[PDB]
């Protein structure tokens, strides 16, 4: 039988699925949640041994370990120990499409372990194997017995091993393929990778059993008293004995408790179920749970005699919350979300798809400490640690069925047909009944990228029928299907409609009021932060927070998919698509991340971070008004620290303690400013900052400020009389000028300014010329490729128009001396093929201070793409250690994300000026800047400028940042103007038109000296 | 047109199909028979089947079919006969006037049952009068009340034809057996024929 | 494979259902609706026997008709030969409830025809075996090569022949079996066949 080759077969002798078990045979331990004896990690070293397929494997690996196979940990991918290449495909599949078949040639991994197994554990009760993930098939064996088959790499497969274990020393030897059926349903853009990469483990139960158990809490109108009920099944032989009684603790307090036998209510004509109880606990004042304060309580499920004798004890934590639809608004015990959200892939850059409790603890605290509130499983059942962490942490989880047929054609075809129903339904059913009993899951969804088929109509109303206490939501088919609960789009815009036809992404405030709807909206997928990303962003949250049924989004995504590779010399480097020679391939698509794959954040992950604060300001005369975002907490553990500054430099400072109501307001009367003893304009900044640390930040942590412009005195006073006066020298070639120790050189060839010295030090390495374009970004060239060109896409559109092959062509170039300065003017023209793309006019004056002012007039045709920059570009002889600005920052910052960034006086080291992007592109920007200082150098006007040894040029033809190579002196870029980065979606043009360079004339100064 | 699944000797009557794991086989014989008769215009009304009580499974493949083919009602008597699996409130053998209160699934009076609080719709016996033997009393008593209230809208006799085997004696001669006849046991004896016409079609 | 005590296995190889088909080759006997030369009957005399569980059937039925097996006709329930008795039940299942097992001695009809098609449906097209109602599941052979596996006793089961058909006589065997995991959604309160 090729049962991997059948969707009618998705398992063989597999237990049926159930909460997260531990059989304590002590209910301390269970209060406690302590270990227990009873389950035991099968983790560790295990036999490994690779095959081309599974006619490959020789029958005498059943019943003995095979020589040639080496020693690896499990869990693990086996792409990650180099046995064969991890695939980087999108949306194409990694097999040929020919469902149920997969490949002759089936990668097929031959896991097993030799283990000890003690008496006490045969003598009586069940013994189980449990394997949380094995990806994407397999078959099992037990001391050369065979046992079971199982699919769906996310959830667990357990059998029971009772009858096949000895007492002792025993080998289980588990046929793991990479493809299956079961690969038809799990197209995720991502690494395809396999092997048994979840925990492995031993679980005893009594056999007279709880077998399952679920845990809901309903409310009164106010949330002032709760019924905790619980559903109790067991397995075994029904006895009038038997008892169960559930616990609710909070701390080591016992709040309630219910005792009962078994033996449900009537139920039909044949009556009820006398294998079930059903407990129901009274629960006044309960203190409710949320992301904001996750309270939680412990439940303890104790299978008992009459007299008290325990026969076993399970457990969970409960998080005492309601969450409902109510007039077309998500509401939280009674309060309508605001999700700051996030989607999250389990990824590790070292061990793949392999998930650590460090690496998910890291995650949270890192999405926690930047605003965020809610996560998504994109797109699949996560280890079953993630979610208890949630409880704990506090986040809102949309659990996601591991269900995607993004490759199909159209993308419905297997779940419309009632033939896929089965393989289907085993991956949403399976998952209800893993996590319904955690708080921090509040929305279930039937997975994603698979169109609208009959099949999703049939289980999200199974869900709807098995667990009423959460909304069910699936964007596939429009985003607002008949199988949604939820208007969940991905990547909708904000105020933009893309009319597809049959499935149009609206302007999300347009979908909320289209004829007929009332639901909900949030974003399942927005915001798409590849590479130099989430511009735009903070036109989104202006929408969530003035649109009450736009109830946010979770942003796609968290961290970059790269994988470590090293290089001849063992140094590692961030791989993407194609670095292992997978092929086809989707290259750096699979880096989406705010934040890289070490967790080192992205410059995108302070925007988000600002847009996502709890606390808005208001500025009115001295009066500052904070409003809380919070639905539930008081600002217990925040105070505002405000400080002003004339362009910089301190003026005054203070503190205020927040004592806010959730969702009320606080006035806060600044004292008396003193006027400023200069000219300069006035800032006020504004930082809430956390006294204490938490569980998950540390004392000091800033969560919110915001910035606001004040008094401002314009500088009238002229500066001192300067009795030098420059010389012009004139050459055939040149147009030099000389003031002191200081020259300028003019090339009258080029036009541009060629060269500069300090003494008779050479300042430039390359002439300042004007620049027109930019290493594209991930957002700029979009789903373009060499061999398939998207002529939409931006980078495209300037390639076509020749933005960078123009070459300037000299139109004019006079010098003349005026009483105490030397002018010179210039023009050039950009051409391609007799089409002037632009003309850049320029005037150069020189001081007899040594000051350089240049004014510089763009004239952009009107019917050429708009420019990516209007800016000059130098290569500085000079490499100093750091870079000195007045203007918006520390981090970098461009028009259309910005709005994290505060003006000041910023101070860092070169390296700090360029973002190691994997995929190398235009970065590092700054806007907003008045002030520039690099070694003797200073810079000042109003304008945008990066900085750092690698030019455009070498940026734009690296494919990777660990390829780049310093070069010589320091690359300087000073924009007049920048156009936005985009990004509401990765694969069409995504700069909003405000921040697209359509002006056709523009308009900038700069004036260059030496400090 | 009814689906092939009755799981009436299950305890509780809903034990299998509730059970997501008998979900795949109980949807194959509901989906197939859709994909078989969904043409035909004498089907006006699809059957999730019978005395399987009300399982999430009933409710899942309800809303494939809802789905699937819009151009038809779904009705299921399964698990008090109104439950949210049911287009049409269907009993079997609610009476005209007479509740019988059985817990969790009671039989109310048809003309009670139109109106209790937030029902409104309509009513279709899948199944009564049943015509065992010398039977049909009170029969007149129904069709009064269909056709004074507008939303009882029929029914469907319990049944056609008497369920009884042909068996010969000594002398070769035939006679109507039921249960027990053939040795089979445990039997439920004559309670096989409940037919308006005799099995050879000889009307009762 | 104990397929028949698998709720998780209902067919193998089993084709689509869809709605009545006949595949004409001329629109005016579609029209009509009158026979098509495209659709044949395989009703009439097929060879029964009889066994008390699918173990005590003879592999060398597989490939050859059973010298003591009868001619019986098909459509049919055997209990109305005599084979077995039929047995009325209203709740209570006829075999003891344990899901999704089913009693050892499992009552195995053995069917085999031996027919013949004629050339051109061997040389082009697709040809199909259709089993309108088979209770309560079975296995199907086609000149001793393995075909499929179907259940539910009140809906057709189809299968592809084209890759087993050959020239001349033809030969299938069918083991049905009264019991299997579809009995369980089989209680209806009527005769046991
Ligand atoms: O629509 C989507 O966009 C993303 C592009 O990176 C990624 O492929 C997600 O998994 C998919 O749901
Ligand atoms: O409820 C019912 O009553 C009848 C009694 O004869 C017969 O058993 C039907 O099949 C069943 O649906
Ligand atoms: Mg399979
Ligand atoms: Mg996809
Ligand atoms: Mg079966
Ligand atoms: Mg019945
Ligand atoms: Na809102
Ligand atoms: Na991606
Ligand atoms: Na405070
Ligand atoms: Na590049
Ligand atoms: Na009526
Ligand atoms: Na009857």
């Amino acid at each position: 039988r090729r049962d991997w080759e059948n969707p009618g077969v998705t398992q063989l002798n597999r237990l049926a699925a159930h909460p997260p078990f531990a059989s304590w045979r002590n209910s301390e331990e269970a209060r406690t949640d302590r270990p227990s004896q009873q389950l035991r990690s099968l983790n560790g070293e295990w036999r490994f041994a690779w095959f081309p397929a599974p006619e490959a494997v020789p029958e005498s690996w059943l019943e003995c370990d095979l020589p040639e196979a080496d020693t690896v940990v499990v869990p693990s991918n086996w792409q990650m120990h180099g046995y064969d290449a991890p695939i980087y495909t999108n949306v194409t599949y990694p097999i040929t499409v020919n469902p149920p078949f997969v490949p002759t040639e089936n990668p097929t991994g031959c896991y097993s372990l030799t283990f000890n197994v003690d008496e006490s554990w045969l003598q009586e009760g069940q013994t189980r194997i449990i394997f949380d993930g094995v990806n994407s098939a397999f078959h099992l064996w037990c001391n050369g017995r065979w046992v079971g088959y199982g699919q769906d790499s996310r959830l667990p497969s357990e059998f029971d091993l009772s009858a096949f274990l000895r007492a002792g020393e025993n080998r289980l030897a588990v046929m793991v393929l990479r493809w299956s059926d079961g690969s038809y349903l799990e197209d995720q853009d991502m690494w395809r990778m396999s092997g048994i990469f979840r925990d492995v483990s031993l679980l005893h139960k009594p056999t007279t059993q709880i077998s399952d158990f679920h845990v809901a809490t309903r409310f009164n109108d106010d949330f002032s008293r709760a019924v905790l009920e619980a559903e109790v099944q067991m397995c075994g032989e029904l006895r009038d004995y038997l008892r169960v009684t559930v616990s609710l603790w909070q701390g080591e307090t016992q709040v309630a408790s219910g005792t009962a036998p078994f033996g449900g209510e009537i139920i039909d004509e044949r009556g009820g179920y006398a294998d079930r109880v059903t407990l129901r606990l009274n629960v006044e004042n309960p203190k409710l749970w949320s992301a904001e304060i996750p309270n939680l309580y412990r439940a303890v499920v104790e299978l008992h005699t009459a007299d008290g004798t325990l026969i076993e004890a399970e457990a969970c934590d409960v998080g005492f919350r309601e969450v409902r639809i109510e007039n077309g608004l998500l509401l939280l015990n009674g309060k309508p979300l605001l999700i700051r959200g996030v989607n999250r892939h389990e990824h590790h850059p070292l061990h793949g798809q392999v998930m650590d409790e460090q690496t998910m603890v890291q995650d949270i605290l890192l999405m926690k400490q930047n605003n965020f509130n809610a996560v998504r499983c994109s797109h699949y059942p996560n280890h079953p640690l993630w979610y208890t962490l949630c409880d704990r942490y506090g986040l809102y989880v949309v659990d996601e069925a591991n269900i995607e047929t993004h490759g199909m054609v159209p993308m419905n075809r297997l779940t419309d047909d009632p033939r896929w129903l089965p393989a289907m339904s085993e991956r949403v059913t399976r998952m209800v009944q893993r996590d319904r009993n955690h708080p921090s899951v509040i929305i279930w969804s039937l997975g994603t990228e698979s169109g609208h088929g009959a099949n999703h109509d049939a289980l999200y109303r199974w869900i709807k029928s098995v667990d009423p206490s959460r909304p069910v939501q699936y964007e596939g088919g429009g985003a607002d299907t008949t199988a949604t609960d939820i208007i969940c789009p991905m990547y909708a815009r904000v105020d933009e409609d893309q009319p597809f036809p049959a499935v149009p992404k609206w302007s999300i405030k347009k979908w909320l009021s289209l004829p007929g709807e009332t639901r909900p909206l949030i974003l399942c997928e927005y915001a798409h932060a590849m590479g130099n990303s989430l511009g735009g962003f903070a036109k989104y949250w202006q929408a969530f927070r003035q649109y009450p049924r736009l109830q946010g989004g979770f942003v796609w995504d968290w961290v970059d998919q790269s994988l470590i590779k090293y290089d001849e010399n063992g140094n590692p480097w961030s791989a993407y698509g194609g670095d292992f020679g997978d092929t086809p391939n989707d290259r750096q698509f699979c880096m989406n991340g705010l934040v890289f794959a070490d967790r080192t954040p992205h410059p995108a992950l302070t925007e988000a971070k600002h847009q996502q604060q709890f606390f808005q300001f208001r500025l009115s005369g001295q009066t500052i008004e904070v409003t809380s975002e919070y639905l539930f907490r008081h600002s217990d553990n925040e105070l505002l620290h405000w400080m002003v500054a004339l362009d910089g430099k301190p003026l005054a400072s203070g503190e205020v303690p927040l004592d806010v109501a959730p969702q009320g307001k606080q006035l806060i009367e600044l004292p008396e400013l003193p006027q400023p003893e200069s000219a300069g304009q006035l800032w006020l900044t504004v930082r809430v900052v956390q006294p204490n640390a938490t569980a998950w930040s540390e004392a000091g942590h800033i969560s919110a400020w915001q910035q606001w412009r004040l008094a401002e005195n314009l500088s009238v006073t002229l500066p001192a009389a300067s009795h030098a006066i420059p010389h012009l020298t004139t050459s055939e070639m040149d147009f030099c000028i000389e003031l002191g120790n200081k020259r300028w050189q003019f090339n009258r060839q080029s036009g541009f300014l060629s060269q500069m010295w300090i003494g008779d030090k050479k300042q430039l390495l390359t002439p300042l010329r004007d620049q027109f374009t930019r290493a594209p970004l991930d957002n700029d060239i979009g789903v373009s490729e060499a061999t398939r060109i998207d002529p939409n896409a931006w980078v495209e559109r300037w390639k076509a128009a020749g933005h960078y092959q123009a070459e300037a062509a000299l139109l004019q170039c006079t010098a003349d001396t005026l009483a105490d300065a030397v002018l010179i003017t210039t023009a050039h023209a950009w051409q391609h093929q007799g089409k002037t793309l632009f003309i850049s006019r320029k005037t150069y004056r020189i001081d007899g201070s040594g000051q350089m002012a240049i004014t510089v007039d763009v004239e952009v045709a009107s019917d050429t793409p708009h420019p990516a920059r209007i800016g000059l570009n130098c290569q500085l002889a000079q490499v100093a250690e750091r870079v000195n600005w007045l203007g918006l920052g520390p981090q970098e910052n461009y028009p259309d994300r910005l709005t994290a960034a505060c003006f000041d006086r910023w101070d860092l080291p070169l390296s700090d000026m360029y973002t190691p992007y994997v995929f190398p592109s235009e970065n590092g920007l700054r806007c907003g800047t008045r002030e520039l200082n690099y070694g003797p150098h200073q810079w000042r006007g109003d304008f945008q400028f990066n900085i750092s040894r690698y030019s455009q040029q070498q940026l734009m033809e690296t494919s990777h940042r660990h390829l780049l190579h310093a070069e010589e002196g320091t690359w300087l870029n000073i924009d007049g103007f920048h156009m936005g980065i985009g990004g509401d979606d990765s694969w069409s043009p995504s700069v909003s038109a405000e921040f697209q360079l359509s002006a056709g004339r523009y308009h900038y100064q700069l004036v260059w000296c030496q400090k």
